[PDB]
């Protein structure tokens, strides 16, 4: 009983009442560097909660980032938001901790107003400002607005794209509006509603579809700068759906064909009357080691009419049910393909739309994804999140921080599969490479004095223990 | 917080370890009149926990008949054989509670031996001897036994009759076994065991067939009397049975038709043909206030060619498939309905086949249904009982004894429907009406002076905690 | 080759083009005998295809009633409403069928205008009048209307009365309408039409929701009588169905109760969640004849621990949960006993709402039922029609006309069982009881002397091909 | 209408009386380039409707070859097996068509027996000879065999492998029997026969089950050779299969598990009961533009309790449960995860039990695929053929012979899938690269003077018809 890192790995988080919403967001903010760079460099300028939570905060990234050990109790931060609420949801808990930053690092920005006026770097990562196209009573009306989530809805939807210009788009002397990106933050994110009402039920619960979103999303299509091309594209697609669903149910006709209530497929009904046709007549149906030669077929049953067979056929009724059916069948097995492969083509293009050089220009990395199972208020969380050095996606569950999979992310995050699903999606911008993603490079010990020593007698007095472990063999 | 009787109806009894098994089997036992009284005429006669067992069961049942109050605890008795495995299955418990009774009437049967040799009043009712044709090994074997609860097993079976049958036929130079009853007890038991391997999983499990059972059992076709005749209609059910399956067969084939993996029903194949032949031709299907009159139909759509069709037809082509197929349809409409004539009439003549006079002379009333619900080890379990005076079936729960229903039973006992499930049967004989539904008359007063003491000083101990209710409203 | 009537049974008609809409509307005329009547007292008073077929009508039914062969060829008839069509429905064929009625027998009431103004008999079968209390567009109205045929629309509803009420009230300074009786027919026939679109498939098909209706149906609720309570019923239904829904949400939630995507009874998670608790623990789950006793069981598995069963668990951590769960399960095991229970009997309330003296006033017997099989344009029909003498269904297709039963008429004419379903239902009034059914007394004899000459003839016709049947037995 | 050759292709046959049977069977030995040598390498040499058949063989390969229309009509040759059973099953036809090349090449290789012994160039391709290790009755047996065809049988299998191993192993003072390969033909064919009685149905039908099979075959482990090892490794997969037979077992208990009839995964209970206990606790459910900060949750209920939740819990009653609960999930949720992994890992191992150098000596291409729908007299037969040298897989149906794919043939062989499925497999040995698949080298031009006449002057035949096609077109 005495556990540490293993190899200089990434570090855990023990939460302590059932708040593993917090290990999930912290885990995605310590993994964005820059702003971990901007909590280790905070010190209290000279609410008010606000303050010595950030210390301690400041005080969990050192530690995250120097302890030898295999995880930190952060419930010393934890503690300073959750009484915040004394004097009760779980996302305004965080929405509070957002509130905290964003307003101690418009404090410690107020540092240099000697000589200026605001402005703040957290706000600087997280938000952006959205256009509003809104012909919203007769006349035309644009506002432009600051966004931090966007928030996205989910029923119905397959893909991420899908979701999103749904979500961006609402109505349409009719009103309406639409809204197109001015300025994208760095840090982009979103949120996955799926809570809706069942009606089956009682109440709202979420909802399962399977809801994709890639690796890398680009955002191009989304912007004032593209809004003529995104438009005229808009129609096509639609334009195109509209024929599709009429091929699709042409083709169902072809698949789920009978006038009665159960349907079969047109090709197996032509096919088994034919046999039946073809079926040796029959009168009376309510009372009664060898050497094989290359093609042949063993086992071939006798042919002894039987169970179902017709009681008569002239040689010139079958011959023209031969003609007739085994003509249409084939009518059918065409039309068929033609149809699926009418579908094909036009699934294809719909695809491709959105799918080249000018409109390849916006790209995200998903950097983070937080998934939750469980039920509305009570739940558990967890995180996955992109190495981006090492490369490879990594699954931060409370405590517990393995090596994971893409293939394994998908099968938490996008619904569906597993109980669990995706909430927020975290993308980070690739242009902005390394305003996230460097280490400012000089040349544990990549650590203020400050915390440098705290996470090294921390270190010691954690030594000292395993010490007392194998000089507790005698 | 006091609750006694309502209009003196019945007491259950509140079970201690979810040991409800012994409330489940008492009661049906107290309800057999005649075991009931021989319970309160015992007095220990002049494994040695047996008596002072049956002296607090005597005390137990003493209550049940005149307690005022809703319920007893019976764990004074449960007590004294739950440590009598100490120095552990639950059908071990029982099996145990039956050996002292069984012992402990010997012992008060021995009281008259000054002028004797022996016969036990317990045994008198539960026990039976079957005889045993067993043609073992090329040489014919014969025993009589004496028997319990006959034990049947349920896999495959629809009714007991079958459960039965089956049960009592072993095998069959080529070895075998049949039973026949000999003597059969009044008070006739049966187990239906429903443990059987299940070859997906591990272990054992409780299969979950409906499994059907008459109020009135008719036993006369399992005895040497009509051993000849039985016989006789045993091979006739079977030659029978025989045939149905050849129609079963045969039938299959018109309902699910078919050469492929996907088959359909022969009349809407056919149909569905004659419908896409008559369909009004096509050549392109991949790219493109009113007064009614009595019996017209509005709203019929217009008749515009589409979706399948085929693309060329003659008139002669048309009306050779008509005349062909419309002729067919008929020809398995009533082939089928032929065939499920023929079946009825099988199935009816099976279920007449042991129904008249000198095969309806050995009737059973179905006293007692114990069924239980959950695990092999752990379960809960409880019983109906049947009233016979006020004639209504009763479901006794532990504490709490509800009027009930057949209907309501069947539910529980019959499985399949419900997890719960019925273990034991329990049938009395008609004939023996009251050697075990009387009521020895004579004109909580119907009870030896040593319990019609305790009783109505337990009465009126339980009275003053009633002066105290209405005494504590103040 | 030569069949007759059987003991002078009722008669079948050969269609002869797959026309058999006429045989099964015309024998729904026939068997009405008022109507009979008429058609028979009817001669060429002195469109004008109009009255020959009138005349071969005559002739028809005169041979319905006393040929003494098995059917009759209509086709001298249906030939003449066939061609009339050139110079192309089936609901146009019959519409015209009954204007040359309607307009023949107002030709021949015009007889007597010699000292009088109209009257139509036929007419005056048919045909009703209806209210439509209108609140059409924010000032009132209220048009009584002439009707034939009431037609009524089937996707959604269970019974007919639900599917009348709907199909009587339209939308609700908010417009809408809502219709009652006047003056309703002797003969009232309505229109089930279950063609509806399929947005899955292209086109508009048959709804095979199942359909019932009555044999008797009281029509009293829906007219101006009793326009008031009606009224006040109707929302004492609407506001009972609103409770029962909340009954009904309230309840699925303990049915299919969980937060992920497959969900299960509650019942069944806390009666397992115990059994897995209450499981005997174990470690290492990864690498590895006899008399039976009254209430016993044989063959119960050894309690050896296995498969899933938990770690290791408290005495007193089992004992919490056994508490917590099986106080649970009782709590849910009643709760949804008294859902079930409080939904039955709003369900009950309901069924009873317009079921007393007063709304028991207005009788009806159903006397024909007109059902189809097969697709839109291209059908099979046939009738059922009640004898009422016999007092038994009869069911007329085509040629054969057998007895029959409600049973059987309810699996063809209510839809959901058969591909068939039922599109014209023939109520008559049960106080009209004779204006319809009697049979005008005096005391093939029963017919006029032109008809009761051709019908012997035509007899004496047929009888010699039987002469020549045992004649060319030789 | 004048359809020829497209740039040099393969050409088709028009079958002529639904006997495709013939263009499957023959299309496979003429795309076979040796056999296709010998047969044009055959003169008449000097049952005698053998020799004029296979005149009209050498004349249809001679066309396939040097043809410049898109088919050839082989009724010629096939009249002639046709009448050849007059004075009739379709698996004797081609027993018979082999018959007549086998003797018909031991024919003509008898033109060199004036100083010499027999040898046959057809049965050196197609025939072989296998051991038989039959220790049938106490005492051990040895006989070696001559084979053409191997004979297997597919239900229950999976792949060919497991389909052909235990299609050579029978029983096994027990009697038994096993076979093992002595001498392989290069052209080794197998059967498979997925005819099966259906006690459901009356009579035998065609299996479905998808059976698979590979592109190369590697035949080692079924040879003398290796009969040592083989045996060695066929103790240790049934021994791992007895193993993942446990696992697999100890699984479904996890996945399917419960006490009654209907059973659930174990994690969703555990998962399901501790939402229950983790509800907020209720008495009587009987009667009654935003901006969003990062990583909130818009859209979350309110958590107002409702529906189902329990009556009452202690605080020191729900730790205790989600204590014990969320342990136990976790214990599940670990266990399942190993028993998957063990399982993966054992299939694993068995995949590669034959899988290295000594077991991957003998390697066969598959060469062709005969497949066929339908029912079991009448069907449709087609044919895929691999073409080697373009090294394509070609689907050769009558007429019509298509660029095809390895993805499409498994489509319609392997079963399952569509109606058709495959029931000759012919491959051929990779070793003997040129014995059959050679074009023996000198430097329509590379055919006899016999045929290259014949075909050049039926070639100018149908040219004169395009010149007849242009010079139509005034």
């Amino acid at each position: 009983y005495d556990r540490k890192r293993q190899d200089k790995a990434p570090v855990g988080l023990k939460n302590v009442g059932n708040t593993c919403w917090f290990s999930a967001v912290i885990q995605s903010l310590f993994n964005l560097l820059e702003f971990r760079r901007l909590v280790l460099n905070y010190k209290p300028p000279s609410e008010h909660r606000n303050l010595p939570f950030m210390r301690e905060l400041r005080y969990l990234f050192a530690l995250l980032v120097g302890t030898k050990r295999k995880y930190v109790d952060p419930s010393r931060a934890v503690e300073i938001l959750k009484d915040a609420f004394k004097s009760q949801d779980v996302s305004e808990f965080t929405h509070k901790l957002l509130d905290w930053l964003e307003d101690a690092f418009q404090m410690k920005a107020e540092e240099e107003t000697d000589e200026e006026k605001p402005k703040n770097p957290m706000v600087e990562l997280f938000y952006g400002r959205f256009l509003a196209v809104g012909v919203l009573e007769g006349k035309k009306f644009e506002n432009t607005e600051m966004f931090g989530q966007y928030p996205l809805q989910v029923n119905g939807f397959k893909d991420l794209h899908e979701c999103l210009e749904a979500a961006m788009i609402e109505g349409e002397g009719k009103s309406g509006q639409e809204h197109w990106f001015t300025e994208l933050p760095p840090v982009l994110t979103f949120e996955l509603s799926r809570f809706e009402f069942n009606q089956a039920l009682g109440r709202p619960e979420k909802i399962h579809n399977k809801l994709e979103f890639p690796q890398v999303l680009y955002l191009d299509r989304y912007m004032h700068r593209n809004r003529e091309i995104t438009r005229i594209k808009r129609e096509e697609i639609k334009r195109l759906k509209d024929y599709l669903t009429v091929l699709q149910q042409r083709l169902e006709r072809y698949l789920s064909y009978g006038s009665g209530p159960k349907r079969f497929p047109l090709v197996d009904v032509l096919q088994y009357a034919l046999e039946f046709a073809s079926s040796k007549p029959v009168c009376t149906s309510p009372v009664d080691s060898v050497i094989h030669k290359p093609f042949t077929q063993s086992r071939i049953p006798p042919d002894l009419p039987m169970h179902p067979a017709p009681r008569h056929i002239t040689e010139e009724e079958l011959s023209v049910l031969e003609s007739c059916l085994h003509r249409w069948r084939t009518e059918i097995e065409n039309d068929t393909r033609d149809l699926q492969e009418s579908i094909s083509r036009i699934h294809r293009t719909i695809e491709l739309m959105y799918s080249d050089k000018s409109m390849i220009q916006v790209p995200y990395r998903l950097h983070a994804v937080l998934v939750h199972e469980g039920q509305a208020n009570a739940g558990h969380y967890w995180a996955y999140i992109f190495d981006h050095r090492e490369s490879r996606w990594m699954k931060y569950n409370d405590i517990a921080v393995t090596k994971s999979s893409w293939e394994e992310l998908v099968r938490d995050s996008f619904g569906g599969y597993r109980n669990a699903s995706a909430y927020c999606l975290m993308y980070i911008n690739d242009k902005a490479q390394f305003l996230i993603q460097e280490e400012f490079n000089k040349e544990i010990e990549t650590l203020p004095p400050d915390l440098r020593d705290f996470v090294e007698e921390d270190n010691q007095r954690f030594e000292k223990e395993l010490e007392e472990w194998d000089a507790q063999l005698a």
